[PDB]
């Protein structure tokens, strides 16, 4: 390791391609060979890579344990509060504005963000960089247990997703089947390279006032990867 340590700049540069590439530690030449990392010894950057998954682990563990606790006791003096109601104690036509259904409601409700510090770097999100590998290692198994010699032929079956009848152009589940192709070969994000590819036939569907564009690929991307793993449920 005579080229040096990990800094801040490198840690900058690992997030952002673990968000559009999942686990890299396979193609770490390749990312040195067009500028993407400087040089190092592979060693040292699968070492990181896994440090910087493991800390982002840790916080998610830490923030769902402290919900669970919070939501056991609200759900107790939810019961306690049941119990009036159906006496005639307190009146269900007529309840106070503040009561223990009203603050269950908004616990359960609550979303907020989940972060960690690293190398000097800070704010990184731990729920994102999770998601998205483990929906990438995903998509990348169930398309060579069952597509092996033609990923072309790939097929949702009667796995029937939301219609979005109102984008500008026509965009039916055939649609959805290329898009998905298209991020298994060029990764998340690219979709100069998903839009030109003359082999799925979606070079005229894609506008980059016109709907989709970028930020509704996205969206339609982490819905399809969600909704086939059951996480709907
Ligand atoms: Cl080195
Ligand atoms: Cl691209």
């Amino acid at each position: 390791g005579p080229l040096g340590s990990i800094g801040e700049s490198e840690v900058r540069a690992l997030y952002k391609a673990i968000l559009k590439f999942g686990n890299l530690k396979e193609i770490l030449d390749e990312l040195i060979a067009d500028g993407t990392l400087p040089v190092k010894s592979f060693e040292k950057y699968g070492e990181t890579y896994d440090e910087m998954m493991e800390a982002a682990k840790d916080c998610v563990h830490e923030e769902e344990k402290n919900r669970k606790e919070i939501l056991e006791k609200l759900e107790k003096h939810a019961t306690a509060y049941r119990a009036k109601l159906k006496s005639g104690e307190i009146k269900a036509e007529n309840q106070p504005k503040d009561n223990p259904l009203t603050r269950l409601s908004l616990k359960k409700r609550e979303k907020k963000a989940v972060l960690f510090n690293f190398k000097g770097v800070k704010s990184l999100n731990a729920e994102s960089l999770l998601s998205r590998v483990e929906d990438l290692k995903y998509l990348k198994n169930l398309i060579n247990s069952n597509y092996k010699d033609d990923p072309l032929k790939f097929s949702l079956g009667n796995n029937t997703p939301k219609p979005v009848q109102n984008w500008s152009s026509n965009w039916t589940k055939e649609e959805d089947e290329k898009l998905l192709i298209g991020v298994f070969k060029y990764g998340y994000g690219s979709w100069t390279q998903i839009r030109d590819d003359p082999f799925l036939g979606i070079t005229d569907k894609i506008f980059l006032k016109k709907v989709p564009g970028a930020i509704h690929l996205g969206r339609r991307v982490d819905y399809l990867l969600s909704f086939l793993r059951g996480g709907l449920n």
